[PDB]
Parts: structure tokens; sequence; C-alpha cells
């Protein structure tokens, strides 16, 4: 057993604050905003060793990353950046930095009560994602 066990499971998106005011933030179009915000993504997240594996289903985009904590890695995400990302866990949150063309943006992840709160900060915005177990 590992602390990291408190994230993994299927988990379902069930309320978004700011979403669209995210993407605005990371240069996301209109067209994929607009898709992108309806979609109502699953995300399971597993743990085998040291590796971890975040995969989104949506009927926008499924995506999948597999990590080491601690360990940079390439990722293209929904939207087509490519990134160098780096994911800690600190004090119990799972904190994904994301920087492409000198930007950065971070993407944390704790548990609140049954919940699992994604918080997404680009500048001044923060995006909160709430999700439940599936
Ligand atoms: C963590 C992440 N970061 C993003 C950044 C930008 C855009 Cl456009 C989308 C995302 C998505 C996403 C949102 C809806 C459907 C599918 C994926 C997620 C994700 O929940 O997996």
């Amino acid at each position: 057993s590992h602390m990291c066990d408190a994230f993994v499971g299927t988990w379902k998106l069930v309320s978004s604050e700011n979403f669209d005011d995210y993407m605005k933030e990371l240069g996301v179009g209109f067209a994929t905003r607009k898709v992108a915000g309806m979609a109502k993504p699953n995300t399971i997240i597993s743990v085998n060793g040291d590796v971890i594996t975040l995969k989104t289903e949506s009927t926008f985009k499924n995506t999948e990353i597999s990590f080491i904590l601690g360990q940079e890695f390439d990722e293209v995400t929904a939207d087509d950046r490519k990134v160098k990302s780096t994911i800690t866990l600190d004090g119990g949150v799972l904190v994904h930095v994301q920087k492409w063309d000198g930007k950065s943006t971070t993407l944390k992840r704790k548990r609140e009560d049954d919940k699992l709160v994604l918080e997404l900060v680009m500048k001044g915005v923060t995006c909160t994602r709430v999700y439940e177990r599936a």
C-alpha cells in the first residue's frame, strides 16, 4: 500500500468552474473550447509499482499518461500542446506542472471528502473540476 492509493479508481466529472476561462489562458481556440467544455470526462487512475497512470475518456478526446513521481516526461495534451511535465506528491496533493513555449500551468489533484478535486491554474485563472467515484 501507498498513500497514492486514495487516488486510485474511476472518477466521473460532476462539476466545473471557470474551465472556459482557463482554456482561453492556454490559448485554446473557440471550436475546441466549445467541444471540450461540453465533455463529461471520466478519469481512471491506477498505480503499478512506481508507475502511475492517468487515463481520461470522453467524447472530446481520450488521453493516457504514465509517469514516475519527480521524473520529467513528454506529454501531448488534449488541446494538442506539446509540453514537458513533471508530477510530484506534495503533502498528499498530486502536483502536475506543464511547461511549453516559456509558459507554465499547474494541475493539482486532492481528495476532499468522497470527491477528487482537480485545480487547473494558468496565470491568475483558477479552474476547479470536481469528480466523484463512478
Ligand atoms: C487534465 C486535463 N487538462 C485539459 C486541458 C485542456 C483541455 Cl482543452 C482539456 C483538458 C482535459 C480534458 C477535458 C475534457 C475532456 C477531455 C480532456 C483534461 C482532463 O480532464 O483529462
